[PDB]
């Protein structure tokens, strides 16, 4: 049986971290499980320090186990998954899992999610697919997966390109793998980093104030992600502030508040004229992840656009 | 044939000579209210449309409002709450340029006029008609950045579908709209200041602080999950709510309700949960709620009724 | 607390001792009507349920019908048309075995009892409650073979969502149901014979012929696209319709309506278009239509009202 | 500019077949287009003869062009696409396209669909992805694509595993390719075949008659696909008839009328006991396609199951 390490970041999702083999006994039949509690927070409080800790821990311990399961709150699991997708250099399976119902509730989903997460982490076919999220019997790639519903146990979906595989009776039929470069195919190396560039997100809507953008500019933010309207469009005053900021060296990425589809280039905004970058299918919080990492290598917008075209 | 007024707010989405077939279904008159891209939509345009519709209700049988798609879902809900005409009011746009191949404008406008001319469309609130489907202004949202099929009432579904100029309506919104709401903008020249802040890992409190520092009347949080807030943002909005600012917890998550009685003790902090209203829609209702009350309990009641 | 009757048609989906929390929301009494897998569901079970509900309506405050998921969408629509009790009638099942990890039965049953106990659930027709969502028996269908979230009202959306034992109902079906329909099965021991044939490339006419040869009262076509038929199948159903057999064009396509006035001249052939009713649901209504009429125009009217 | 051949099977979808460069002039700017009318039928009348004609024509003419666009009715395009996905041996791009609105209607979708189909057929990156369906700005693989709505121009979706790529401004960001074996990676060779094994489809529902199944058995059908309920389940009398048939050498595949998800093995039906095959995510009409082709190589159910696990 394979050795699987569970890295916990929050409360339990089934039934300390060493107690999960008791909570979900069937795990014994599929893996030799060891648990470590990395942090214990709600994922609404996820932050750069925990991301760096997780990436370094996985990269350091890669040789000591056959795969990783990370238990994580669902609120920001899609952010952590993509960060790790880009910074983990272990090509053994790394699988994130959470639960939408409390472990104490009727029909709690945590136990079967964890079982299926371990199944996936133990499946040799899961390797080299990047970091994965396993929720509701489905294997999802860390780039495209997103929380689509506030309460549904089926909330996590790779809205644009679909899941990689479905799990039935502890076996996975994989039919897809992400084409975008991940893990050891990216140049992002966080092994020595203590911090990440500062990147904030502003929202666009009718009559939007420019004060959120201005405040981030005034604080010297390295980059700003716009949750635009439609195909990445900006309310005039937010546009104005970000246009000025970009000329001063602020990296500016146009993403969209629209939950599916790509903020494309060659649409309504002349990105080359303004020094902006279009985020593609990356939603604002995912665009932030890649923008922070891009900024550890380049402040040049054309090179950042190239990064957003490859990863 | 019904008299239908088209109120234009942007460029043409088609091209009445553009769509001659309108003549077969209505007597169409057009007035250009403003001409802007809807990414620049604003309070002033909203007030103008609501007043124009309420003033001209008796002069026509229904209204079509051509509009850019980017913020159509916001305008539709504002009008859904403030229009007192219960004749059909229908919003429509195009996802492809009117000069492009397989432009969607022409048939979208046609079906929008069909809807506004249909007696059965009355009393259903303000409507959005896109891709052969009639959608209520409360639940409708733009779900994809480029798809002609982008508009969907994601939580409760559409009211009806249009085939060959006929609508089979099977649903009507139960939340109170138009003449069933207390919001009256007839005499207002401005709306309370309400902004939106986004939550995400490591979120800065600076957007929230800047709105507070500017004396905003309300702040809508685009929370994570079921309305949750990053600690720094939580800290600032908790202070705002005890300091005069209405705080509504919505969610960046595209479907489902920011519920009461989850992880945030809204009663303790003075917060309001937005239900299925997404951030930009929650903003619409909060602004209007603030024209009537600043009490968080009374705003929650508004968010439970409209 | 309301008196709620649970009518079981299969094995347990949970395990009242199984779900003790029911005691907090209702006084639950259980009767096992049949015990079968719903892939074996049949006319006799349908008649029994409709009669039992109509007879015992006055003795209880609402009903939950535990049921296998495979044909739940069929039974729900039959009861939606034939139940004359307008107290809540709620159907529920489980997509995972009650002994498996994270079994969905227990919370599904709990929410089903919540729904049947909610005064606001009355007069909405027969309901299916699955994955925290209240769905009308007409539009609800099983959309995925294994997902706990499989049940969706794909065309018009759900009626309400359930959070913490509370439902926010925002919709109700406009099509006529329960006591608003003329279908009365109180005195019937059998239903007209109606079968379903599938269309696909190179489709054999032999399934259709076999139903005709057996004297079937009606045939539902699971057409391609908007109700279209493979030539051989067309030829046989055209003959059937002129020879005593009611023919309803539905579609294998999982969402959207088989419309009148598309590629098939239904008036010429004596056919009926099923609207948004999929094949198995179209069968339900056609059987009931046939207890009242054989006239294709009158059956089309039924398919436009129910 | 690449040479693209348009094989028409039905009426025009834009604006004879040689007239399409006039109907959609912008095609001139992206390809040298030549059209041939293979048949002219509505796709509700699609049949084995047209499938064989198309596969042989593409395999024969592969060296004479840079890619193929097949114009086809939408009703059965998902069947033809999968048949060709399994029998075309040209790994140059083969793209199917149709229109949901008549060419004469307001906002007809045919013209832009054809343009995008040619874009896809001309994109070198489209090669080696199997046979494709391009509809509503989306590139879909021929195995998973299905018509989900009776009238919506956005009807075609790869419901289980998602699209391969999206098209914006005549360029495609491909992020996925089908893992299941297609085209030159399958053993199905129709070059010499004049007919296909007879395979019919029966539907399951409450109180379902066994007469449709019996009739196909009595006619000596080589195989029967069950559009089962739920996870491939059968009404008792249909079950009985198909169980008997399988013991007599009839190939029996359990698919499902449920529009998404896989008819799995190891669920409610003991397929090994009965000699049945589970169709996986193949819906009934797609299962028919693979079953017919399997039957040109084997009547053994375990080998057919293996085929349904690989293709
Ligand atoms: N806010 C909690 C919700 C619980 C959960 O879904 O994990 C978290 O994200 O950690
Ligand atoms: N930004 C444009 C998009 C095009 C349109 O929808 O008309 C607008 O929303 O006005
Ligand atoms: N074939 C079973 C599936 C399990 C269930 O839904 O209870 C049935 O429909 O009865
Ligand atoms: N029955 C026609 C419909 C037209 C179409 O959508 O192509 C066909 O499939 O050919």
């Amino acid at each position: 049986l394979p050795n699987i390490t569970i890295l916990a970041t929050g409360g339990t999702i089934a039934g300390g971290v060493e107690n999960l083999v008791n909570a979900v006994p069937q795990l014994k039949d599929i893996a030799n499980v060891k648990g470590e509690q990395v942090v214990n927070i709600g994922s609404q409080d996820m932050n750069d320090n925990v991301w760096l800790t997780l990436a370094k821990k996985i990269n350091t311990d890669c040789d000591k186990t056959d795969g990783f399961v990370i238990t994580h709150g669902t609120d920001t699991m899609e952010e952590t998954a993509y960060f790790l997708d880009l910074t983990v250099k272990c090509d053994k399976p790394v699988v994130m899992v959470g639960a939408m119902r409390p472990s104490t509730s009727m029909s709690a989903d945590g136990p079967f999610n964890l079982y299926n997460a371990v199944v996936t982490a133990a499946d040799k076919a899961s390797a080299n697919r990047g970091v994965l999220v396993v929720m509701n019997d489905t294997v999802l790639d860390g780039r495209d997966v997103t929380k689509t519903n506030t309460t549904d146990v089926a909330t996590f979906k790779s809205v644009n390109y679909g899941p990689l595989g479905y799990i039935h009776n502890g076996k996975i039929d994989y039919q897809r793998t992400p084409a975008r470069k991940h893990t050891s195919d990216t140049p992002f190396d966080v092994s020595k980093l203590n911090e990440l560039p500062k990147v904030g997100i502003v929202y666009n809507y009718a009559n939007a104030s420019d004060l959120p953008a201005k405040a981030l500019v005034d604080a010297g933010y390295d980059g700003i992600v716009s949750a635009g309207v439609g195909n990445g469009n900006l309310y005039k005053s937010v546009f104005d502030t970000l246009a000025t900021a970009a000329k001063t060296g602020t990296a500016v990425v146009r993403s969209s508040r629209v939950p599916t589809g790509a903020t494309t280039q060659d649409a309504e905004v002349d990105d080359a004229k303004y020094g902006f970058v279009a985020s593609g299918t990356l939603n604002p919080q995912k665009a932030r992840v890649l923008l922070q990492l891009a900024l550890t290598q380049t402040k040049d917008p054309q090179q950042i656009q190239q990064i957003f075209n490859q990863y």
